[PDB]
Protein backbone atom coordinates (compact mmCIF):
# COMPACT_ATOMS: atom_id res chain seq x y z
CA UNK A 1 0.00 0.00 0.00
CA UNK A 2 1.03 3.62 0.58
CA UNK A 3 3.23 4.69 3.49
CA UNK A 4 2.62 7.27 6.26
CA UNK A 5 4.78 10.41 6.19
CA UNK A 6 6.98 11.56 9.08
CA UNK A 7 8.96 14.78 9.55
CA UNK A 8 11.91 14.12 11.86
CA UNK A 9 12.36 17.73 12.89
CA UNK A 10 10.84 20.02 15.49
CA UNK A 11 11.79 23.14 13.47
CA UNK A 12 8.72 25.43 13.25
CA UNK A 13 9.85 26.70 9.85
CA UNK A 14 10.14 23.18 8.43
CA UNK A 15 6.66 22.38 9.69
CA UNK A 16 5.09 25.40 7.98
CA UNK A 17 6.94 24.54 4.79
CA UNK A 18 6.01 20.85 4.66
CA UNK A 19 2.39 21.87 5.47
CA UNK A 20 2.35 23.52 2.02
CA UNK A 21 2.25 20.07 0.46
CA UNK A 22 -1.06 19.34 2.18
CA UNK A 23 0.07 15.78 2.87
CA UNK A 24 -0.77 14.56 6.39
CA UNK A 25 2.24 13.63 8.50
CA UNK A 26 3.41 13.44 12.08
CA UNK A 27 6.47 14.97 13.69
CA UNK A 28 8.69 12.39 15.37
CA UNK A 29 12.28 13.00 16.46
CA UNK A 30 15.02 10.89 18.01
CA UNK A 31 18.17 12.69 19.14
CA UNK A 32 21.45 11.71 17.46
CA UNK A 33 25.15 12.50 17.86
CA UNK A 34 25.65 15.70 15.85
CA UNK A 35 29.43 16.17 16.11
CA UNK A 36 30.74 16.88 12.60
CA UNK A 37 33.66 15.08 10.95
CA UNK A 38 36.74 17.33 10.65
CA UNK A 39 37.65 15.64 7.36
CA UNK A 40 34.28 16.08 5.61
CA UNK A 41 33.40 19.07 3.47
CA UNK A 42 30.41 21.13 4.68
CA UNK A 43 28.40 19.57 1.83
CA UNK A 44 29.25 16.06 3.10
CA UNK A 45 28.56 16.97 6.71
CA UNK A 46 25.17 18.61 6.21
CA UNK A 47 23.93 15.61 4.17
CA UNK A 48 25.31 13.18 6.76
CA UNK A 49 23.43 14.99 9.55
CA UNK A 50 20.13 15.01 7.67
CA UNK A 51 20.70 11.33 6.88
CA UNK A 52 21.36 10.44 10.55
CA UNK A 53 18.30 12.30 11.85
CA UNK A 54 16.02 10.60 9.30
CA UNK A 55 17.51 7.14 9.85
CA UNK A 56 17.13 7.24 13.64
CA UNK A 57 13.39 7.74 13.13
CA UNK A 58 13.17 5.38 10.16
CA UNK A 59 14.67 2.68 12.43
CA UNK A 60 11.63 3.15 14.71
CA UNK A 61 9.07 3.35 11.88
CA UNK A 62 10.34 1.02 9.11
CA UNK A 63 7.10 1.13 7.13
CA UNK A 64 7.06 4.92 6.85
CA UNK A 65 8.72 7.61 4.73
CA UNK A 66 10.84 9.81 6.99
CA UNK A 67 12.20 13.26 6.14
CA UNK A 68 15.29 14.53 7.95
CA UNK A 69 16.93 17.92 7.27
CA UNK A 70 19.85 20.10 8.35
CA UNK A 71 20.97 23.64 7.56
CA UNK A 72 24.45 25.10 7.78
CA UNK A 73 25.69 28.68 7.33
CA UNK A 74 29.20 28.73 5.89
CA UNK A 75 31.68 31.53 5.25
CA UNK A 76 34.91 30.81 3.35
CA UNK A 77 34.72 27.07 4.01
CA UNK A 78 34.12 27.76 7.68
CA UNK A 79 30.65 27.16 9.04
CA UNK A 80 28.96 29.04 11.87
CA UNK A 81 26.94 27.24 14.50
CA UNK A 82 24.35 28.75 16.81
CA UNK A 83 25.86 31.44 19.07
CA UNK A 84 26.33 30.45 22.72
CA UNK A 85 26.82 34.01 23.97
CA UNK A 86 25.52 37.35 22.63
CA UNK A 87 29.05 38.54 21.85
CA UNK A 88 29.46 35.39 19.76
CA UNK A 89 26.22 36.09 17.88
CA UNK A 90 27.56 39.63 17.51
CA UNK A 91 30.89 38.27 16.30
CA UNK A 92 29.13 36.10 13.70
CA UNK A 93 27.00 39.01 12.42
CA UNK A 94 30.07 41.23 12.12
CA UNK A 95 31.62 38.48 10.00
CA UNK A 96 28.59 38.21 7.70
CA UNK A 97 28.23 41.98 7.34
CA UNK A 98 28.75 43.45 3.88
CA UNK A 99 29.57 40.23 2.03
CA UNK A 100 28.12 36.91 0.88
CA UNK A 101 27.91 33.56 2.59
CA UNK A 102 26.42 30.20 1.73
CA UNK A 103 23.40 28.61 3.36
CA UNK A 104 23.35 24.85 2.71
CA UNK A 105 20.32 22.77 3.55
CA UNK A 106 20.32 18.99 3.12
CA UNK A 107 17.24 16.82 3.02
CA UNK A 108 17.22 13.04 3.46
CA UNK A 109 14.14 10.99 2.67
CA UNK A 110 14.11 7.42 3.96
CA UNK A 111 11.86 4.43 3.33
CA UNK A 112 12.49 0.67 3.30
CA UNK A 113 12.54 0.47 -0.49
CA UNK A 114 13.99 3.84 -1.39
CA UNK A 115 16.25 6.52 0.10
CA UNK A 116 17.33 9.86 -1.31
CA UNK A 117 19.55 12.63 0.09
CA UNK A 118 20.57 15.97 -1.40
CA UNK A 119 21.66 19.45 -0.47
CA UNK A 120 20.55 22.76 -1.82
CA UNK A 121 22.92 25.73 -1.60
CA UNK A 122 21.92 29.40 -1.69
CA UNK A 123 24.23 32.43 -1.81
CA UNK A 124 23.10 35.08 0.67
CA UNK A 125 24.40 38.65 0.40
CA UNK A 126 24.36 40.99 3.41
CA UNK A 127 24.34 44.81 3.48
CA UNK A 128 27.04 46.37 5.70
CA UNK A 129 25.76 46.21 9.27
CA UNK A 130 26.33 48.56 12.21
CA UNK A 131 26.76 47.65 15.88
CA UNK A 132 23.40 49.20 16.73
CA UNK A 133 21.58 47.05 14.18
CA UNK A 134 23.52 44.00 15.35
CA UNK A 135 22.76 44.50 19.03
CA UNK A 136 19.18 45.66 18.45
CA UNK A 137 18.67 42.45 16.50
CA UNK A 138 20.48 40.41 19.15
CA UNK A 139 18.09 41.80 21.81
CA UNK A 140 15.12 40.36 19.92
CA UNK A 141 16.55 36.92 20.79
CA UNK A 142 15.98 35.74 17.22
CA UNK A 143 19.69 35.25 16.42
CA UNK A 144 20.41 33.12 19.52
CA UNK A 145 18.31 30.40 17.86
CA UNK A 146 19.88 29.92 14.41
CA UNK A 147 23.16 28.98 12.78
CA UNK A 148 25.15 32.08 11.87
CA UNK A 149 23.13 34.19 14.30
CA UNK A 150 20.30 35.27 11.98
CA UNK A 151 17.05 34.35 10.29
CA UNK A 152 16.03 35.53 6.83
CA UNK A 153 12.50 36.02 8.20
CA UNK A 154 11.38 38.63 10.69
CA UNK A 155 13.97 41.28 11.50
CA UNK A 156 16.92 39.53 9.89
CA UNK A 157 15.21 40.23 6.57
CA UNK A 158 16.44 43.82 6.76
CA UNK A 159 20.05 42.55 6.64
CA UNK A 160 19.69 40.72 3.35
CA UNK A 161 20.65 42.49 0.14
CA UNK A 162 19.80 39.52 -2.07
CA UNK A 163 20.03 35.76 -2.51
CA UNK A 164 20.85 33.50 -5.44
CA UNK A 165 19.00 30.26 -4.78
CA UNK A 166 15.99 29.13 -2.75
CA UNK A 167 14.48 31.35 -0.05
CA UNK A 168 12.61 28.36 1.40
CA UNK A 169 15.83 26.35 1.58
CA UNK A 170 17.32 29.26 3.58
CA UNK A 171 14.33 28.99 5.97
CA UNK A 172 15.29 25.34 6.45
CA UNK A 173 13.59 23.28 3.75
CA UNK A 174 13.90 23.38 -0.09
CA UNK A 175 10.18 22.65 -0.47
CA UNK A 176 9.90 22.37 -4.26
CA UNK A 177 12.77 19.87 -4.46
CA UNK A 178 11.34 17.96 -1.48
CA UNK A 179 7.89 17.74 -3.13
CA UNK A 180 9.50 16.61 -6.40
CA UNK A 181 11.50 13.95 -4.57
CA UNK A 182 8.40 12.66 -2.75
CA UNK A 183 6.53 11.97 -6.00
CA UNK A 184 8.95 9.10 -6.49
CA UNK A 185 8.13 7.66 -3.07
CA UNK B 1 27.03 22.47 -14.58
CA UNK B 2 26.48 18.84 -15.65
CA UNK B 3 28.26 15.76 -14.42
CA UNK B 4 29.69 12.81 -16.35
CA UNK B 5 28.00 9.42 -15.85
CA UNK B 6 29.90 6.34 -14.64
CA UNK B 7 28.68 2.73 -14.36
CA UNK B 8 30.50 1.00 -11.51
CA UNK B 9 29.96 -2.51 -12.84
CA UNK B 10 31.61 -5.21 -14.94
CA UNK B 11 28.25 -6.81 -15.80
CA UNK B 12 27.71 -7.13 -19.59
CA UNK B 13 23.94 -7.15 -19.12
CA UNK B 14 24.04 -3.97 -17.08
CA UNK B 15 26.22 -2.34 -19.73
CA UNK B 16 23.77 -3.31 -22.47
CA UNK B 17 20.82 -2.16 -20.33
CA UNK B 18 22.38 1.20 -19.57
CA UNK B 19 23.06 1.62 -23.31
CA UNK B 20 19.28 1.93 -23.85
CA UNK B 21 19.26 5.33 -22.18
CA UNK B 22 21.42 6.59 -25.02
CA UNK B 23 23.35 8.69 -22.51
CA UNK B 24 27.13 8.85 -22.77
CA UNK B 25 28.93 7.16 -19.88
CA UNK B 26 32.02 5.25 -18.95
CA UNK B 27 32.61 2.06 -17.03
CA UNK B 28 35.03 1.95 -14.14
CA UNK B 29 36.28 -1.36 -12.84
CA UNK B 30 36.69 -1.58 -9.10
CA UNK B 31 37.82 -4.24 -6.62
CA UNK B 32 35.31 -4.04 -3.80
CA UNK B 33 35.45 -6.56 -0.97
CA UNK B 34 31.82 -6.31 0.09
CA UNK B 35 29.99 -8.95 2.09
CA UNK B 36 26.45 -9.35 3.38
CA UNK B 37 25.99 -8.72 7.10
CA UNK B 38 23.86 -11.41 8.72
CA UNK B 39 21.80 -8.83 10.62
CA UNK B 40 20.17 -7.45 7.45
CA UNK B 41 17.12 -8.46 5.41
CA UNK B 42 17.70 -9.29 1.72
CA UNK B 43 16.15 -5.90 0.95
CA UNK B 44 18.64 -4.06 3.20
CA UNK B 45 21.63 -6.11 2.01
CA UNK B 46 21.09 -5.73 -1.73
CA UNK B 47 20.69 -1.98 -1.32
CA UNK B 48 23.81 -1.84 0.88
CA UNK B 49 25.87 -3.78 -1.70
CA UNK B 50 24.74 -1.52 -4.56
CA UNK B 51 25.64 1.58 -2.49
CA UNK B 52 29.11 0.24 -1.61
CA UNK B 53 29.93 -0.48 -5.27
CA UNK B 54 28.86 3.03 -6.32
CA UNK B 55 30.62 4.71 -3.41
CA UNK B 56 33.92 2.91 -3.98
CA UNK B 57 34.07 4.58 -7.41
CA UNK B 58 32.43 7.88 -6.40
CA UNK B 59 35.04 8.39 -3.66
CA UNK B 60 37.73 8.31 -6.40
CA UNK B 61 35.74 10.42 -8.88
CA UNK B 62 33.75 12.90 -6.72
CA UNK B 63 32.70 15.07 -9.69
CA UNK B 64 30.71 12.33 -11.40
CA UNK B 65 27.33 10.60 -11.10
CA UNK B 66 28.08 6.97 -10.29
CA UNK B 67 25.65 4.07 -10.70
CA UNK B 68 26.10 0.81 -8.77
CA UNK B 69 23.73 -2.17 -8.75
CA UNK B 70 23.30 -5.63 -7.24
CA UNK B 71 20.85 -8.45 -7.75
CA UNK B 72 19.81 -11.22 -5.38
CA UNK B 73 17.68 -14.32 -6.01
CA UNK B 74 15.71 -15.19 -2.89
CA UNK B 75 13.54 -18.12 -1.90
CA UNK B 76 11.55 -17.85 1.33
CA UNK B 77 13.94 -15.34 2.88
CA UNK B 78 16.98 -17.40 1.89
CA UNK B 79 19.00 -16.12 -1.05
CA UNK B 80 20.93 -18.23 -3.51
CA UNK B 81 24.37 -17.57 -4.90
CA UNK B 82 26.18 -19.24 -7.80
CA UNK B 83 26.63 -23.04 -7.51
CA UNK B 84 30.32 -24.01 -7.27
CA UNK B 85 29.29 -27.56 -8.11
CA UNK B 86 26.91 -29.03 -10.68
CA UNK B 87 25.19 -31.14 -8.03
CA UNK B 88 24.36 -27.89 -6.22
CA UNK B 89 23.00 -26.34 -9.41
CA UNK B 90 20.63 -29.29 -9.68
CA UNK B 91 19.85 -28.72 -6.00
CA UNK B 92 18.95 -25.05 -6.49
CA UNK B 93 16.95 -25.66 -9.65
CA UNK B 94 14.95 -28.31 -7.83
CA UNK B 95 14.14 -25.81 -5.09
CA UNK B 96 13.13 -23.25 -7.71
CA UNK B 97 11.10 -25.83 -9.65
CA UNK B 98 7.37 -25.43 -10.03
CA UNK B 99 7.16 -22.48 -7.68
CA UNK B 100 7.82 -18.72 -7.47
CA UNK B 101 10.83 -16.90 -6.06
CA UNK B 102 11.95 -13.28 -5.80
CA UNK B 103 14.62 -11.51 -7.80
CA UNK B 104 15.63 -8.33 -6.01
CA UNK B 105 17.73 -5.71 -7.75
CA UNK B 106 18.95 -2.53 -6.10
CA UNK B 107 20.39 0.51 -7.82
CA UNK B 108 22.38 3.24 -6.08
CA UNK B 109 23.18 6.55 -7.79
CA UNK B 110 25.89 8.69 -6.16
CA UNK B 111 26.93 12.31 -6.74
CA UNK B 112 28.45 14.95 -4.46
CA UNK B 113 25.14 16.85 -4.19
CA UNK B 114 22.65 14.01 -4.50
CA UNK B 115 22.36 10.29 -3.80
CA UNK B 116 19.54 7.84 -4.27
CA UNK B 117 19.16 4.10 -3.65
CA UNK B 118 16.19 1.79 -4.20
CA UNK B 119 15.34 -1.83 -4.90
CA UNK B 120 12.90 -3.34 -7.35
CA UNK B 121 11.40 -6.75 -6.64
CA UNK B 122 10.11 -9.15 -9.28
CA UNK B 123 8.24 -12.42 -8.72
CA UNK B 124 9.52 -15.14 -11.05
CA UNK B 125 7.50 -18.36 -11.42
CA UNK B 126 9.05 -21.58 -12.77
CA UNK B 127 7.54 -24.59 -14.55
CA UNK B 128 7.90 -27.91 -12.73
CA UNK B 129 11.31 -29.00 -14.00
CA UNK B 130 12.39 -32.57 -14.66
CA UNK B 131 15.69 -34.19 -13.74
CA UNK B 132 16.41 -34.48 -17.45
CA UNK B 133 15.59 -30.82 -18.04
CA UNK B 134 17.58 -29.72 -15.00
CA UNK B 135 20.67 -31.83 -15.67
CA UNK B 136 20.52 -31.32 -19.44
CA UNK B 137 20.44 -27.58 -18.73
CA UNK B 138 23.40 -27.82 -16.41
CA UNK B 139 25.38 -29.77 -19.00
CA UNK B 140 25.04 -26.64 -21.13
CA UNK B 141 27.19 -25.07 -18.41
CA UNK B 142 24.94 -21.99 -18.46
CA UNK B 143 23.64 -22.25 -14.87
CA UNK B 144 27.14 -22.65 -13.40
CA UNK B 145 27.98 -18.93 -13.34
CA UNK B 146 24.54 -17.68 -12.31
CA UNK B 147 23.00 -16.89 -8.91
CA UNK B 148 20.15 -19.34 -8.41
CA UNK B 149 21.65 -21.58 -11.09
CA UNK B 150 19.61 -20.12 -13.97
CA UNK B 151 19.42 -17.09 -16.24
CA UNK B 152 16.18 -15.65 -17.65
CA UNK B 153 17.87 -15.43 -21.05
CA UNK B 154 19.27 -18.37 -23.03
CA UNK B 155 17.97 -21.86 -22.21
CA UNK B 156 16.84 -20.74 -18.77
CA UNK B 157 14.12 -18.74 -20.52
CA UNK B 158 12.43 -22.12 -21.02
CA UNK B 159 12.05 -22.58 -17.25
CA UNK B 160 10.16 -19.36 -16.65
CA UNK B 161 6.36 -19.61 -16.65
CA UNK B 162 5.89 -15.90 -15.94
CA UNK B 163 7.08 -12.91 -13.97
CA UNK B 164 5.23 -10.19 -12.10
CA UNK B 165 7.51 -7.16 -12.17
CA UNK B 166 10.36 -5.90 -14.39
CA UNK B 167 12.13 -8.20 -16.81
CA UNK B 168 15.04 -5.74 -17.09
CA UNK B 169 15.48 -5.73 -13.29
CA UNK B 170 15.77 -9.55 -13.40
CA UNK B 171 18.51 -9.08 -16.00
CA UNK B 172 20.33 -6.80 -13.56
CA UNK B 173 19.05 -3.26 -13.93
CA UNK B 174 15.55 -1.75 -13.64
CA UNK B 175 16.17 0.59 -16.60
CA UNK B 176 12.97 2.61 -16.64
CA UNK B 177 13.23 3.42 -12.93
CA UNK B 178 16.92 4.23 -13.36
CA UNK B 179 16.26 6.58 -16.26
CA UNK B 180 13.54 8.27 -14.18
CA UNK B 181 15.85 8.71 -11.19
CA UNK B 182 18.62 10.18 -13.34
CA UNK B 183 16.25 12.95 -14.48
CA UNK B 184 16.59 14.41 -10.98
CA UNK B 185 20.39 14.41 -11.28
O1 LIG C 1 40.31 -4.87 -11.37
C1 LIG C 1 41.14 -3.74 -11.58
C2 LIG C 1 40.61 -2.57 -10.78
O2 LIG C 1 41.07 -2.76 -9.42
C3 LIG C 1 41.67 -1.58 -8.95
C4 LIG C 1 41.18 -1.32 -7.54
O3 LIG C 1 39.76 -1.31 -7.52
O4 LIG C 1 43.10 -1.65 -9.02
C5 LIG C 1 43.68 -2.90 -8.75
O5 LIG C 1 44.06 -3.60 -9.95
C6 LIG C 1 45.02 -2.86 -10.73
C7 LIG C 1 45.11 -3.51 -12.11
O6 LIG C 1 45.55 -4.86 -12.03
C8 LIG C 1 46.32 -2.64 -9.94
O7 LIG C 1 47.20 -1.82 -10.70
C9 LIG C 1 45.99 -1.95 -8.59
O8 LIG C 1 47.15 -1.89 -7.78
C10 LIG C 1 44.89 -2.71 -7.84
O9 LIG C 1 44.52 -1.99 -6.68
C11 LIG C 1 41.18 -0.49 -9.89
O10 LIG C 1 42.10 0.60 -9.91
C12 LIG C 1 41.20 -1.22 -11.21
O11 LIG C 1 40.32 -0.59 -12.13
Amino acid sequence: MTKPLILASQSPRRKELLDLLQLPYSIIVSEVEEKLNRNFSPEENVQWLAKQKAKAVADLHPHAIVIGADTMVCLDGECLGKPQDQEEAASMLRRLSGRSHSVITAVSIQAENHSETFYDKTEVAFWSLSEEEIWTYIETKEPMDKAGAYGIQGRGALFVKKIDGDYYSVMGLPISKTMRALRHF
